């Protein structure tokens, strides 16, 4: 066929019930994730090819960058609670990988302050039980698929995108292939 298991995607041995429709995992320490966000705009090109009624979920993971990796997963929970993902994603990526000015929880916090989120508002979110459960959800979703690498995308709890098996001569072509694959899995 044109789309085949083990080619553009793989199938989970252990499917996950009740999972978000489109589930994306990343790390601010993850170099292809940086590309995925800054250069390829994957999430966004996928989103536009998704139909009506499809929600898109993105989660951070702990297994990169040790102690700071976990701080980053909590900070992403803050970003999700306050609805400011689109204001911190880029400075967080560049702070970790480009300028390397993010070295502590305080530095993460600085990124949010510079983006216009208020100190009081950030620290209250940071310490809130709503953020604790949001951290819990991020870990639970990754655990459910026994996640070992990022970037990773899963569709309806049962398919996992396999970008290795797509052409990378052309960056634009890679992205369309990726999003068209998400759409195909979507309709399955």
């Amino acid at each position: 066929a044109q789309y085949e298991d083990g080619k553009q995607y793989t199938t989970l041995e252990k499917p996950v019930a009740g999972a978000p429709q489109v589930l994306e995992f990343f790390s601010f320490f993850c170099p292809h994730c940086y590309q995925f966000e800054e250069v390829l705009h994957i999430s966004d090109n996928v989103k536009k090819k998704l139909p009506e009624g499809v929600k898109m979920t993105k989660y951070h993971v702990n297994f990169m960058g040790g102690d700071l990796g976990k701080d980053l997963t909590q900070a992403w929970a803050v970003a999700m609670a306050l609805g400011v993902e689109d204001k911190v994603t880029v400075p967080l990526f560049e702070g970790v990988q480009k300028t390397q000015t993010i070295r502590s929880a305080s530095d993460i916090r600085d990124v949010f302050i510079n983006a216009g989120i208020k100190g009081e508002e950030y620290d209250a979110a940071w310490n809130s039980f709503v953020v604790k459960s949001l951290v819990a959800q991020q870990e639970k979703a990754a655990a459910d698929v026994q996640l070992r690498g990022v970037p990773a995308m899963f569709v309806n709890g049962k398919y996992q995108l396999n970008p290795q098996g797509m052409d990378t001569s052309n960056m634009d072509v890679f992205v369309q292939q990726y999003a068209d694959t998400v759409k195909y899995l979507s309709e399955k």
